[PDB]
């Protein structure tokens, strides 16, 4: 009952057994962390934890390199490791600290009740490392706010799933929950009200507890369009509209703009440890600017002729080059790769669009960016029955190019948009149909037999169930 | 922010103040029911915790005839009854305790509390009654087992929807919860596991509490097909299938058959007070009965041939004798009425399949039995968005006939089929999209008003919220 599957188990027939009190999880005496790392600490504790909640005695923990156990993962994080199970003593060996995290999940898969309640394992040996190193969950706290508790619980999920990015898509048109210290008057004003904020603290809160799972926190900032909320509390940023809505995407011919997001940008690179910001870049609609009379003197200023493409192209290459000058990398949906922006080498595309996806992915990758695929896993979108299936089905480098191309393939996410969603129906509508995606993104490509899959899957969702996540059912049945 | 919309409501400017601990809800000295009457002291209470969890100092309730608190409500129930909500002394009247209940209900609905927290009501007058009597929820216990908290909160919901039956939908092919005293091995060996069981005290208990919010508990116990999990307990019962399952459906040739139909019935007459037993008969597949040699035999030894609708409308027509033996009345899926089975006056016919519906509605309403319908509200068949709305604008009264078939109409059933639903996403996907059903079952035919009923079911849902029922959102946004 694992999940995800392994690259590679190898069993024997023989059972040993654990007895709760007499059965602890430490340090290999050659190993490069010890008492002092918090991170392994915590989780020695929680996963004896989710374990209990002949013999072996003990399960050693062997960090093999510089352990990185205060540091942030980040995408070439290595989470590999191996696992050797036996009496007395159980090994459980990684280079790093994200190893060992990912090994203590597999552990705990592996020990089970049988009829009489006795706490068993089976003698083995698991040799494991992820297919895909941006595994993701994307949470969309602006069409409805969540409280930290349901993030906290997500992330805990994750954990169990082995995903290794929170992309926390967390302003949007609705309502604006981030407070700014440099600008108070955004989540002020734009907040749906003062008790739906996000306070620095809730967020260091999230990432904190992001990071002891080995899991990065990606934050999502989406300009130009998807700001209305950002025109509450920050006067003249957004275009007015002459007419069909009152307000339109951020206003790019204003140096304000620039000076805004210079500042803004700044704060983010402080609060946000991970290298990565996604600056959005998604569904920005022209009409608001076609119809502004500055913006049409602007247009022709510098040649833009009608075309509007080329003043977002214009302003998204501005936003670039201050997330450049701050020295974090980008992440921008495909749009922005589509509208023919300029992008400087290491920006990642987010591939969103179901429409010809594999195409989009060959162009992508051709032009020589990594790229992350979101496209067929819009958790969002839910239907009747066993969807569950199609998005295991998902077979993510099966688009033309080379292997180089391929190379550039670096993950993808699971999204979760808002709309529909808020602490209510979040945690079952997102699980266990986020697991289908966490299973093709971390085990071996010819890892898709569905009985199989179905079989360890029930039993996993079960396993959610017992920890504390109300993960709907996969068809009929029950626990225990 | 009224759900369902009353018949008739009539508002004044004059806003009314309440006290929560000097405001009493209580029988009015002309009224029929007094101290004594349970289910109006029960109910007195919870709505006073409800509306507070220029001085209106008492909400007096008024029963004008024989109150009928101790009995079970039924298909006839008087469920009318007027509002007169003034100071000092406002008014609740109503024929009997049913319309009492859904009085309580709308009073809430009409107390808030303004900027400062204080309590307020407007000056108002309310004439309200249902459109149709029959206004269901089908709940599924067999494809997963629902534990009785969980069924108990459904009644609560339902009874601030103003719903009035509870389908229960007990058993079926995947496990046999209903614990039966004269045959103890139907759930022995067909639950899925001792903890998944409805105990003889477990079903008095969802009955108690139906009748006390004016709920009526309608039992299906679904043959010939749907029986799977009734062959564990019950031997020679199933057709035994000579090659593609293992079993069918019940084996209609033989006596055993029935005499255990008979004796089983008999003690759903008496566990069930409702005039309704539900007999299923839907989707019965004939393949196994055709294999069966012993069936080929029976065939032709009263001359159906090679037509197994003839052999299912036998083995149906015996059953409904059952039935009106133990004088009770019996609903049926709309096959029983397809496959040109005889059926006695009354029998009432469930409307469940999606294609031509209104010409299904016409052709029983024609051939003049009482009509449910359910085949546009598979409230299981989720899909993405707002599909509250297409329940919404349903009009049932839409079907060809004349003004006496579509009297024959007598109500409809929002389904809730339990292939993948449990306790972990039951009530979200449940609620606010029933509200939609229990509207267009209430209110009057012309309230169609959709950017109205947008307004008022958010509100609702966030009232709904409050009382401690998950009901999902409809769109971004907040409550409180
Ligand atoms: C883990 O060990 C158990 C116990 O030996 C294995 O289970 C049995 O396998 C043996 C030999 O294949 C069979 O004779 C038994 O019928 C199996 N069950 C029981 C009750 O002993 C199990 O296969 C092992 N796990 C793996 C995948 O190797
Ligand atoms: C319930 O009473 C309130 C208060 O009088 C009504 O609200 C106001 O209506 C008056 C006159 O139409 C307006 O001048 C106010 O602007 C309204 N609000 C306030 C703050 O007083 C409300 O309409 C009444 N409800 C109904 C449907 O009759």
């Amino acid at each position: 009952a694992l999940w995800p599957l392994p690259l590679s188990v190898k069993m024997t027939p023989n059972l040993l057994h654990l007895a709760p009190e007499n059965f602890y999880i430490s340090h290999s005496p050659n190993s490069t962390a010890g008492p002092s790392c918090t991170l392994l600490e915590e989780a020695f504790r929680r996963y004896h934890g989710y374990i209990f909640g002949t013999q072996v005695q003990q399960l050693l923990v062997s960090i093999t390199l510089q352990s990185e156990c205060d540091a942030f993962p980040n995408i070439s994080s290595d989470e590999s490791y191996t696992l050797l199970v036996k009496e007395p003593v159980a090994v459980l060996k990684a280079n790093r600290v994200w190893g060992a995290l990912r090994g203590l999940e597999t552990f705990s898969q592996l020990v089970y009740q049988d009829s009489y309640g006795t706490f068993t394992i089976n003698e083995s040996t698991i040799i494991d490392s992820p297919r895909f190193s941006h595994r993701g969950i994307l949470i969309d706290t602006s069409r409805h706010y969540l409280p930290v508790k349901i993030i906290l619980k997500t992330l805990d999920a994750m954990a169990f799933n082995k995903f290794n990015v929170l992309h926390w898509h967390i302003v949007d048109d609705q309502s604006f929950p981030y407070q700014s210290i440099t600008f108070p008057e955004l989540s002020n004003k734009g907040s749906y009200s003062l008790s739906h904020v996000y306070t620095p603290n809730d967020v260091r809160m999230v990432i904190e507890y992001a990071r002891l799972r080995g899991i990065r926190v990606l934050p999502e900032f989406d300009t130009p369009g998807h700001t209305l909320s950002w025109g509450k509390g920050q006067k003249d940023l957004l275009t007015p509209c002459y007419s069909l809505d009152s307000f339109g995407p951020i206003n790019p011919t204003l140096n304000t703009t620039y000076s805004f997001l210079t500042t803004f940008f700044k704060e983010i690179s402080e609060v946000f440890p991970d290298q990565f910001i996604h600056l959005g870049g998604d569904e920005v609609e022209f009409k608001c600017w076609e119809s502004n009379p500055k913006i049409q003197d602007f247009m022709r200023q510098k040649g833009f002729g009608t075309d509007f493409k080329k003043l977002e192209s214009f302003y998204i290459q501005k936003v670039l080059d201050i997330i450049a000058t701050i020295n974090k990398g980008s992440i921008v949906w495909q749009e922005v790769f589509d509208d023919k922006a300029k992008l400087a080498p290491g920006t990642i595309v987010e591939v969103w669009k179901d429409s010809a996806y594999p195409e989009e992915l060959s162009r992508v990758t051709a032009s020589g960016f990594p790229v992350i695929l979101s496209a067929p896993w819009y958790l969002d979108l839910i239907s009747y029955g066993q969807d569950w299936r199609k998005y295991y089905k998902v077979e993510p480098l099966d688009f033309g190019g080379t292997q180089k191309q391929k190379q550039l393939f670096i993950g993808g996410e699971a999204c979760l948009w808002g709309e529909y969603v808020d602490a209510t129906n979040l945690t079952p509508r997102l699980w266990p149909r986020a697991s289908a995606v966490g299973e093709r993104l971390w085990s071996s490509k010819d890892v898709r037999d569905m009985d199989d899959a179905y079989d360890r899957l029930t039993r996993h969702r079960c396993r959610m169930v017992e920890r504390g996540i109300a993960a709907q059912p996969l068809y009929a049945g029950y626990c225990n």
